[PDB]
């Protein structure tokens, strides 16, 4: 059925029908990983930066957008791993925002997704704390390819 693979390379060329991106609250992608988001998907960036200004992104609920791709990847999974960037992430932030990612996976039935390191290097995580809710997550997904990228 589903596996969980290791990822390698550039998330942003995974061969999934979603793929995850680690964002704050207040409405910047201004490096890293989401930096890349932003500049593949300017019209996404757009729809996370209102919804931003609005309050709408918090820590615990992600922020879903379609791509509208005829080829590749058909959602964006926006995870909140900060509040203001200005501050770190934190574990319970991963643990609260892995609940509502099954929730969405399901909801949408999405069979692939592309998952980055949520939450370390930016956000000061230890990699191996992460990778075991991740892993742990993805097995109540039996059914989904999750692919996982490692701190690069
Ligand atoms: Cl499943």
């Amino acid at each position: 059925g589903g596996m969980i693979t290791y990822g390698s390379g550039d998330l942003l060329r995974a061969d999934t029908e979603a793929l995850v991106n680690t964002v704050n609250c207040v409405g910047v992608m201004g490096k890293g990983i989401a930096l890349q988001f932003k500049r593949r998907y300017p019209e996404m960036f757009t729809a996370y930066e209102k919804a931003c200004k609005r309050g709408e992104v918090t820590i615990g609920k992600m922020f879903v957008v379609d791509t509208g791709q005829l080829d590749g990847p058909k959602h964006i999974i926006n995870f909140p791993t900060k509040k203001h960037w200005r501050a770190p992430s934190k574990l319970a932030y991963i643990d609260a925002g892995l609940i509502d990612l099954i929730r969405v996976i399901r909801e949408l039935n999405i069979a692939s997704v592309a998952v980055p390191p949520l939450g370390v290097g930016n956000g000061g995580l230890d990699w191996e704390d992460v990778e075991q809710r991740l892993v742990s997550a993805f097995q109540q997904l039996p059914d989904v390819d999750a692919v996982i990228y490692p701190p690069s």
